């Protein structure tokens, strides 16, 4: 009905009162729905903003459950899901929206609440409720860049957008270029990774992943998704694999983990963001900041560094022991199947953790510690730095150090699992004899990258700015389109089903030697995974880069999955050598019997109960090598193939077409 | 298309070869589709009936997966979904039919298989496939009475139907009366409940319920229906409530549970059925038969009584402990919300059970033990008695004892739940001031029952019988139509939505006083549950007996739902006193944002099944008349039976 489309208007101009009129509509709000500030002059307002509106949306007056807790958070305050207290506020609000009887009342509750609670919080609480209600499915949720550009753009632009919108008439407005490589100069070698850390795409993917797989609320409210623990492990694990790749393409070494929390943090980061909702800027972190015990009375944080250290010591113990202990005292075994999934819920701390009290909230609390080095006891009345918000956490270099450490802990479990036997990863009959890649106007086995400007309308997000269009020009990494061509022989006499699993890693190390397996296995980034039917004899399989199951299209992100333009590492101008790897596994073993919708539920989707692959995530390379194996070229079975690829960057700006 | 209608022809005459022609059609069965018995004389056969057919259905020759497993079960053997081995065979066949994507290849696979596999098995496997594919939806499957009358009718009639059909010309054929109250004489007081145990209607309802909610099925999608565990609890729980009602109307006490499996079973039952597919009869059970350890090597059953006892001991422990343990070792808590649902899947064992290995297959294995007392080690090469088949299980009195026990186990959990507070079952503003019932030509607050003959065409099920019509006359309980009239006051100033929940129980005890709540709560049978919009002030709600959400129409059964004619207990000639109860709950709380429209999504009521009375009374409450809140009402009803046979 219309109602579905009317809720989307709430996302429009988050700080402009709801009675000011969104898009080509306006809400006809009761007087008891007006805020205390504006209610005493309600007559003057409803009339004043009624003009220029095609439609007028009525709203029925209900009682509405108590909004005390939702309103506890200040309006000009920041909102993070990492902070213990905010979690309890969101879960209260989400409960109101995710218990609202009708689509009429959801709209009524929302319209009332919207101008009383924190915009950032409202956006989150609504998102999730709509996302997981059974009568608001298939809904096109606005990009959070468009509603909250302050979390994605240098603060400098805002006063230019205000100038341009006020001075120049619509239609004649110049697109505002968004600064890139702006957080640090060349004295800081970390500045080279701007195109990854600060890319709009990857920050949106991270934010959205945490939307659809929260770690707190209610198991029916989306917490208990199949293998979400393993997902948490793998997704974040691939972030660092991809990051480490991009590091090698900028003449840097692999990211160093956060060994121990008492030693200083070498790499500072000033993010250059200004929260228009908080009306303040995010604090920076200086070079050689030290983690400090937190005592944030307001936020309900009383945590010592030793608490964190204690959790880590215990988690390590469990991993080595090989089992964990639940609240009850019983033992649960970290086996080949569910071990990783359990560990994930323990480490991030999802209510699915079999003993939160013992093994703690290790990952999340780390994000808070790192974000509050500048003001840990609240004596300076300052908010958290960028690592305290999922929306912005990936911008800071320390993210990759903290997430690198966490990964080492997971690894400590994976190296205990028994090596995959020759048998286990052989496909009797199937043999892959070669894989190549071809781009239009480029040699075989060669990928190209470059810069590309794209445009985004940030109009809906610019509160109290003259109406009209406000286009912003993003510069971001892009790759030339390509396609894989895989030669597979059947030699069976029957149609064979198979999973095509495509990863890509560096060929050599930082010192220029052909990488060993033990090293290289951890640097393999997944590039594609798809089902294929093989006829007897010979089969030529072709797969386009844009069909990737790791990626989501341009149009989806701007106008949940990994951004398409970030699919290929940057490489070097002189060319960066890389091993492309493909494996065909026996789909009959890997199959997950299931009924599936597969239509852009941002990647097909996988919002259906189960995850569509019985094998472990990162399956060929998640475990150690079997005896005798030493490098990729002798790890291989017949049903696998390796290919030398060369990744060439070109420092030029192509248009978006 | 036609294809949908052509599959329905497979259900016609299950034991007549598929090339003999069904209805006004015939299949053009290839010569390599003829069975090894019939292939060598294909020429003479194909053109025996070759002219006399209006339509001729072609059938394309396809690959056809290996049908070894489906064909493992003998053709002259009995089926049963309780037997472990049959489950694996059926689930595999279901998988084949289900796995042919095209609706034309399904017809081809079916036509081939039909004459190679066990008819009972075929019928099940097809029924399940059709009901749960997308292309074959809303397809009206023929009543299993019409295709397999042997499971529903005294064997005596069959030789009369054969005589009548051979001797007398069509049009002059007399309807065959089906014997009633034929399994036992008046020396057995259990014989009085024939009209319930042996009623066609209720046996069909039971069979069909297990069709749409299986407990084992390749793909955990069709087994995983919303609250199927709680459904399993409640549905079966209502069977016994209704049975116990009918017992009181025949001067009997409440059904005694199977306290322990070592003690003899007092009540024997000879069902008098003859399987025309097995060409044998179902075995009877003698008086004072004892359960015995099973070793049915063929059927793949190796179970000791102590195994059953061990499962029970463990389930009781879990229920008292208040939690279960999954395969992984984790604990899951039997809370107010999902507790009952979990327990249901545990008891009887649905693949949804969080730990089958520990808590076992308790309900199902019980059905097998009870059905094999006469031959537990297969030394006598005899098949299972009536309790071994869902289609026939309700005929035996022991069914209600075994299902009575099982219910007590569920109860043990329900009595742990906290009593519903005055608050929880009050509807602020709403007040029900009275409920009555009226039948045409009968005093107020009075229900009538009687016997009624109905007719069913068993023609499609009578294999190798001269074609024509074969009408059978069933005698079954019936009630005079009636309607409820409910007086509800709003006193709010706004339109209030509400759920009307109507139950009926016996009024008094054996000593002649008002029954106490603790007792009476378990004897309340659901009569209706429907949504109503109330205007401010006063509202007069009227509801017909035939609008009941517990029931399905006549036409569906004869031509899943409780039979309409069985909606009202029998009562006595002198009149049987009963308390009619109604409650209006706040639909806003009970609502679930998504017999009762299309079934395939959710159970439309957030409240527990049997909601007013599933839990113990709050402090101070003692009998129904002080359990009541304003938004409830009680009414004395009198149920009168009349021993006469009315026409339709
Ligand atoms: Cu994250
Ligand atoms: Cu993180
Ligand atoms: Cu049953
Ligand atoms: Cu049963």
């Amino acid at each position: 009905m219309n109602y579905k489309k009317n809720l989307l208007l709430l996302y429009d101009r988050p700080r402009e009162p709801i009675f000011m009129g969104k898009g080509k509509s306006v809400f006809d709000v009761p007087d008891n729905y007006l805020t205390d500030r504006y209610r005493p002059i309600g007559p003057e307002i409803q009339n004043r903003f009624g003009e220029l509106a095609e439609e007028r949306i009525p709203v029925r007056s209900i009682a509405l459950p108590d909004l005390r807790i939702p309103m506890s958070l200040g309006r000009q305050e920041q909102f993070s899901l990492f902070i213990p207290r905010h979690r309890k506020i969101a879960a209260r609000l989400i409960d109101i929206f995710m218990g609202m009887r009708n689509i009429e009342e959801l709209q009524s509750c929302a319209v009332f609440a919207r101008d009383r609670i924190n915009p950032y919080l409202f956006n989150y609480a609504l998102s999730v409720a709509l996302l997981h209600r059974r009568d608001t499915k298939n809904l096109d949720l606005p990009s959070v860049v468009e509603v909250f550009p302050d979390k994605y753009v240098d603060s400098r632009v805002f006063e230019q957008i205000r100038e341009e919108a006020t001075v120049v008439p619509e239609g004649m407005r110049m697109p505002i270029v968004i600064p890139k490589d702006f957080t640090a100069s060349d004295l800081d070698e970390e500045h080279r990774l701007w195109y990854f850390r600060e890319d709009i795409g990857v920050n949106l993917h991270h934010w959205h992943w945490h939307l659809v797989y929260p770690f707190e609320a209610s198991n029916r409210a989306i917490v208990d998704k199949d293998r979400r623990g393993e997902l948490f492990y793998y997704m974040h694990s691939q972030l660092i694999a991809r990051y480490n790749f991009e590091r090698f393409c900028n003449r840097l070494q692999r990211v160093k983990r956060l060994n121990n929390l008492r030693e200083p943090i070498a790499e500072g980061y000033f993010p250059k963001l200004d929260s228009l909702v908080a009306s303040r800027t995010w604090p920076g972190r200086v070079d050689n900041a030290v983690i400090k015990d937190l005592n944030r009375e307001l936020d309900q944080i009383k945590q010592d560094v030793s608490d964190l250290e204690r959790w880590i010591d215990r988690i390590y113990e469990a991993v080595h022991q090989g089992y964990v202990v639940d609240e009850s005292g019983n033992r649960i075994f970290l086996d080949e199947e569910k071990g990783i999934d359990i560990l994930g819920n323990i480490i991030e701390s999802s209510i699915l953790s079999p003993n939160r009290q013992l093994y703690g909230d290790m990952h999340n609390v780390g994000h808070v510690f790192l974000s509050y080095t500048h003001d840990p006891d609240h004596r300076h009345l300052e908010s958290f730095g960028v690592m305290g918000d999922v929306a912005t956490a990936m911008r800071d270099p320390v993210f990759y150090r903290w997430h690198s450490f966490i990964d080492d802990i997971f690894q400590e479990h994976k190296i205990k699992l028994p090596a995959y036997t020759k048998s286990q990863l052989t496909y009797e009959g199937i043999s892959v004899t070669g894989i190549i890649v071809q781009s239009e106007g480029a040699p075989v086995n060669t990928l190209h990258t470059y810069w590309q400007q794209s445009d985004v309308d940030l109009s809906r997000g610019m509160d109290f700015v003259p109406r009209g269009n406000v286009f912003a020009r993003f510069t971001h990494l892009q790759h030339a389109p390509f396609q894989y061509v895989i030669q597979i022989d059947n030699t069976s006499d029957a149609q064979r089903m198979g999973f095509v699993r495509i990863f890509m890693a560096p060929k050599n190390d930082e010192r220029g030697q052909p990488m060993l397996f033990r090293d290289q296995r951890l640097f393999m980034v997944e590039m594609d995974k798809f089902l294929v039917a093989l006829r007897p004899g010979a089969n030529r399989i072709r797969r386009r880069s844009n069909e990737s199951t790791v990626t989501i299209p341009f149009e989806r992100t701007f106008r949940c999955g990994w951004p398409a333009h970030m699919l290929v590492p940057k490489g070097l101008p002189e060319g960066f050598p890389a091993d492309l790897f493909v494996m065909v596994s026996n789909y009959e073993d890997d199959r997950v019997v299931q009924d599936l919708v597969g239509t852009c539920n941002d990647y097909c989707g996988v919002r259906d109960r189960l995850y569509p692959d019985r094998k472990a995530m990162g399956f060929p390379f998640d475990r150690l090598a079997r005896t005798g194996v030493d490098r990729l070229s002798n790890f291989v079975t017949p049903n696998m193939a390796i290919q030398s690829v060369n990744v060439i960057h070109i420092d030029k700006t192509v248009p978006r077409t």
